[PDB]
C-alpha cells in the first residue's frame, strides 16, 4: 500500500496526460484538415507517446493499492499552426513543474521507484519540450506560411 | 456547415465514446493486475475500438464546422469480473440509446452521411452488446471462478 | 430405373439427415452465442457432415429416376449442453435404426449399390455416436460446468 | 429482448432462404446429372451463398433472444434449364418483396439493425434476380440447346 | 421494370457524373501544362473515380429497364489552380444535392436498393469535398504561389 | 485353392472386361479419327480403367489356383458418336447383371472377398452407367451434332 | 500559337472520340446485361482505347493555345449483338473520313506534328475497321446465334 500523497501526485500527473492525449489528437485532426498532414502525423504520434504514459501511471497507482481518476481531463486549441505549438508546449511545461515536485515528494517519502517513473517522466518531457522550441523557433525565422508549407503533402500524397 | 443540432448529438456520441474508452482501459488494467489477463487483453481491444469511434466522431464534426468536446469524460468501475463486465455492457446499452435516437434526428433533418456514421456505430454497440451479453451468459453457467480461470494465464506466459 | 421401396428408403434417410443438418446448425449457433465455442464448431462440422451425406442420398434418388423429397425436415433442442448432446444422440440412434432396416431392404431387393451407400451411413453414423457417448460419458464424470468451460474459448480468442 | 414482429418478420425470411437451399441443391444436382455441369456448379454455389443468409437470419433470432423455425421449408422443380431458371427467378422476386415490407417494418418498429440486415439481403436478392434475368435473355436469344451446349462440360473434364 | 421517377433521378446523376469526368480529366491536363504535376495526379484520380460513378448508374438504370442518356453532358474551367478547385467544388456540392433529393425519392418509392447507390455516391461526394475544402483551406493559409509549387516537380523528376 | 463355380464366375467376369477393353480403346480411336478428341480421350481413360479390372479378376483367379482364360474377348463397334455411348452403355449393363449374380454366388458359397471383388466391380460399373446415361442425356437435349462439337478440339490444338 | 483551322480540326475529332467513348462504354454494359460478355470485355477495351485518343487531342490542342470542347458528345445504339457491331463500324468509318481530311488541311498548313496525329489516328481506326469488319464476316457465317454463343460465358464463370 502507497502513501496517499504519492498516489495524490501520481493523479495529478494523470489528469495532466490525460489532457495531453486529447489536446495532441484534437490537434492531429485539426491540423490534418487544414491540409498540414505532415505535422498532423508528429501530432499524432506525440498523443499516443502521452497515452502510454497515461498506462504506466494507472499501473503504477493500481499497484500502490489506490484508484486512478479518469473521470476529468483543461484544453487550450489554437487556430493556427503557431498556436498549437504554443498550446502543445505550454502544457509539456506545466507537466514538467508538476512531475519536478512530484520527484521531490516521492524522495522525501522513500517511494523511490515512484520517483523513478517520474524521473523517467521528466526525461520524456524535456524531449518533447526540446522538439516543439526548435518548431516554433523553425516558424519564426522561415515564417508561418513557409513551415506550414513544409509540413503540408502535395494533393495526389495517400 | 452542419446543423446545430447534428453537431450537438455528435458531441453527445463523442463524451460517451470518450467515457468507454477510459472505463475500457481502467478495466485492462485492473483485470490484469487481478491475474484476468486473457480478458483484459480483450478489454484492452475494446478501448482501443472505442478510440476509433471517438476519433470518427471528432472527424465528422470538424468537417460540419463545429467544436468537438473533448474537456470532459460518468465511470462504472467493477470489484470483480462479473461487475466489470456488467459496466461495460450498461454502457454499451446507454450508448446505443443515444444512438438510435441521433441517428433519427440526422434522418429528419437530411444530414445522411451523419446518419450513416451513427448507423455504423449502432452495427458496432450492437456486436459488442452480443459479446457482453454471451460472456456473462458464459459465466453464470459455468460460474464466476471457473469464467475467471478460463480467462486467466498461467505464471509462466509472456 | 430402381425399385419404389429403395427409392422410398432413401428418401426416408434424406428426410433425417436433413432434419440432422437444421439440428446440428441451431445447435451451432445456440452453443455459440452461450459461449460454448469450442463445442459449438464441432456442431457446425457435424452439420456439414450431414449435409453431405444428405448430397450422396440426393445423387442416388436421381440416378435411380425418383425424386428426391426436400420439401419437408421434427427438430429436438436442448436449453443446455447436455440437452444439445443427447438430442443429437437421439437423432443419430433413430437414423442408425432407419439405415439398419434400409440396407436389408436394399439386400433383399437386389440393389446391392444402394445396400453400399446404406452401409456406409451406417458406419459414419456410429462414428458419430461413439464420439456423443464419449463427451457425455466425460460430462458426467467432470460435471457439467467443468464440461462446459473445457469446451469454452477465453474473451479474447478470434 | 427483440419486437416479436421483428422475429417474426426473420423466421419468415429463414423459411424462404431454407428454401432456396434445397431448391438450389436440388437443381445443382439434377443439372449435373442432366450433363450441364458449368450452370450446376454456379447453382450449387447459390445454394451456398443462401446458406450464408440462413446462418445470418438465425444469428439475428437468437440475439433478439427469438426462436430460430428451422421446422419448415414449398419447392418449385424444372424439368430442363429454361424451368429451373425461371423456378429459382420466382423464388428470388418472392424473397425480394418479403424482405422490401420486412425493412419497412423493422424501420417503423425502430430496429435499425435488423432493418440494414434486410437491406444486405435485398441487395443481394437484386444481384441473383440480375444475373439471373441475364441468363434467361442469353437462353432467349441463341436458345436452349445452344445455352445448354455452353453450360456443359465435354466429356473427358475433371 | 423500375419506376419512370427513379430511372430519371439516375439519369439525372449520370448527367452530372459525366460532366465531372470532362471537368476533372481537363482540369488534369491543364494542371498538367501548367507545371502542377502532382495536383494534376491528383485530378487525373478523381476523374477516373467519377467514370466509375457513372459505369454503376449505367449499369442500374439497365437493370431497371430504362436508357441511359450519355448524349450529353455545362463544363467550368479555371485560369490558375484556386479556380480550378473552386470548379471541382462547385460541381461536387451540386452532385450532394441532386442525389440527397434522389435519396428521398428513391425512398418513398420503394426502390431501396436504388436510395443505397445514391447513399454510397452521397458519401463519396462528401469525402470529394472534404479534400477539397482541406486544399482551398491551405492555399489560402500559405497563399497560392506556395500551394502551386507544393503541388509541382522539379524539372527532373519522371 | 477356390471354388470352381466361383473360379467360373470370376472368368465370365475377365471374359467380359477384355471385351471392354477392347471396344473402349476401338471406339477411341475411331472417335479420334472422326474429329471427336475431347471424348476419344475420356474413352481411352474407360479403356485403361477397364483394364485395371480385368488385372485384378486375373490376380484373384490365380490366388485361388484357377487358370486366367484370356484366350476370348463380342464387340458392338457404333458408326456415330450416340451409337458408340449405347454400346458402352450396353455392355456396362451386361457386366453389372453378371456382377451382380456372381455376387451371390460366392456370398452363398462363403467366398467373401471374391464377393467383395464383384461387389468393388459393381460400384465401379454403376459409376460407368451414371456417366453414359448423362452424356446420352446430354446428347438427346442438345442435338448430336452440338455434343460432336462440344466432344471435338479446334484444329490448332495439341 | 497553333492554326485555328487545326485546333478546329482537333475539336472535331475531339466531339467524335468522346462520341466514340460513350457509344463503346454503353455497348460494354448492354452486352454484359445481354450475356455476351466475352464481347462486352471487348467493347470496355475499346472503349479505353478511345478514352487514349481523346487525351491525345486534349494535350495537343493546349500546346497549341487552343481551348480543348469537352461540353458536347450523337449516339448509335444497337438492339442486338449485330447492330451493337454496326454502329460502332458506322462510327469509326466516319472518324476515318475526318482524320483523312484533317491530315491534308494540317499538311497544307504546315502542321506536321499535328499531322502526325491524324495519321496514327488514321492507323488505329483501320485497325478496329479491320476487326469490325472481320466480326461482321465470322457472324454472317457462323449466324448470330452462334457468334452470340461464342463471345458468351458459361454461368459459372468469374
Ligand atoms: C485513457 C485514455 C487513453 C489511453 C490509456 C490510451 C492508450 C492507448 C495505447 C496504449 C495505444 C497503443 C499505441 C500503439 O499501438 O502504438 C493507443 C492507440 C491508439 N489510440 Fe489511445 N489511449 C487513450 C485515449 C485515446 C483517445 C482520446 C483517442 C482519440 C481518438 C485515442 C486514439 C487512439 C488510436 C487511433 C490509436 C491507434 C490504434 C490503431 O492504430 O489501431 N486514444 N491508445
Ligand atoms: C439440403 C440441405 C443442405 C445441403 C445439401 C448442404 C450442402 C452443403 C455442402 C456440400 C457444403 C460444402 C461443405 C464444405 O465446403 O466443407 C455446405 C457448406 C455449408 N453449409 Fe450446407 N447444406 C444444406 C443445408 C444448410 C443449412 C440449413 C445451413 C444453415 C446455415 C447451411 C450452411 C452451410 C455453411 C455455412 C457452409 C459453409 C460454406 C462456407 O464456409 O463458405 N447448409 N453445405
Ligand atoms: C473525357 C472522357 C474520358 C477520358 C479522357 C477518359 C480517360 C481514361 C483513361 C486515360 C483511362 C486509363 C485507362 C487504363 O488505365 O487502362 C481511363 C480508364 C477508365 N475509364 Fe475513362 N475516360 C473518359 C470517359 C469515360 C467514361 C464516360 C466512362 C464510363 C464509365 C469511363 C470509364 C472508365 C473506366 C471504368 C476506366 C478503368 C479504370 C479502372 O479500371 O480503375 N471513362 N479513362
Ligand atoms: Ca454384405
Ligand atoms: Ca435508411
Ligand atoms: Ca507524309
Ligand atoms: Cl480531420
Ligand atoms: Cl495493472
Ligand atoms: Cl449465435
Ligand atoms: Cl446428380
Ligand atoms: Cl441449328
Ligand atoms: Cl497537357
Ligand atoms: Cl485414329
Ligand atoms: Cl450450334
Ligand atoms: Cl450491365
Amino acid at each position: 500500500k502507497g502513501e496517499p500523497k504519492v498516489i495524490e501526485r501520481l493523479n495529478e500527473a494523470l489528469l495532466l496526460e490525460l489532457g495531453a492525449v486529447n489536446q495532441y489528437w484534437l490537434h492531429y485532426r485539426l491540423l490534418n484538415d487544414w491540409g498540414y498532414t505532415r505535422l498532423a502525423k508528429k501530432e499524432r504520434e506525440e498523443s499516443i507517446e502521452e497515452m502510454h504514459h497515461a498506462d504506466k501511471l494507472i499501473d503504477r497507482i493500481i499497484f500502490l493499492e489506490g484508484f486512478p481518476n479518469l473521470q476529468t481531463v483543461p484544453l487550450r486549441i489554437g487556430q493556427n499552426v503557431k498556436e498549437v505549438l504554443e498550446a502543445d508546449l505550454k502544457g509539456e511545461y506545466d507537466a514538467r513543474a508538476s512531475y519536478k515536485e512530484s520527484r521531490e515528494i516521492c524522495d522525501k517519502l522513500g517511494d523511490y521507484v515512484s520517483k523513478q517513473l517520474f524521473d523517467e517522466l521528466l526525461a520524456d518531457e524535456e524531449g518533447h519540450i526540446d522538439f516543439l522550441e526548435t518548431q516554433l523557433d523553425l516558424l519564426a525565422k522561415i515564417g508561418g506560411e513557409r513551415y506550414g508549407q513544409l509540413n503540408a503533402a502535395p494533393a495526389d500524397e495517400a
